[PDB]
């Protein structure tokens, strides 16, 4: 599997957790686990993007409805469940992984044009994730 299959992986899982919340970390930890098939292969990598979002869950939930409201702009010289999923996994993947801001942008909407969402415009926040 690409790296990208397996991020498209966590978003499904990220997803289908959010209509349910909030489950305790290590429930969501080993509900990952039961989430496991043979195309899935889940591995290290995942399991510890899964880890940093179960346990931040209400901390990434918040930066995100307070930077959507802090999107009020003037001049410059409704979030899905979905994209949501889509950007709690690049938070995750951020502290788990530290991976670079460039690269997880165009990640999320490589995601994003797969489940033919194409609410790009709701990019990463450029303002939620640190460049190195
Ligand atoms: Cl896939
Ligand atoms: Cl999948
Ligand atoms: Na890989
Ligand atoms: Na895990
Ligand atoms: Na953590």
């Amino acid at each position: 599997l690409t790296r990208t299959q397996r991020r498209i992986a966590v978003v499904e899982f990220i997803f289908s957790l959010l209509f349910f919340l909030p489950k305790e970390a290590e429930v969501i930890q080993a509900d990952f686990l039961e989430y496991d098939t043979k195309e899935r292969q889940l591995n290290e990598w995942q399991k510890l993007i899964v880890k940093a979002f179960s346990e931040n869950i209400f901390s990434f939930q918040k930066k995100i409805e307070e930077q959507q409201l802090k999107n009020q702009l003037e001049i410059q010289t409704k979030i899905d469940l979905l994209t949501t999923a889509v950007v709690l996994c690049a938070l995750s993947e951020q502290k788990a992984h530290n991976t670079d801001k460039p690269l997880l942008i165009s990640e999320a909407l490589l995601i994003m044009d797969h489940y033919s969402q194409g609410a790009e415009k709701k990019q990463t926040h450029a303002l939620l994730d640190k460049l190195l």
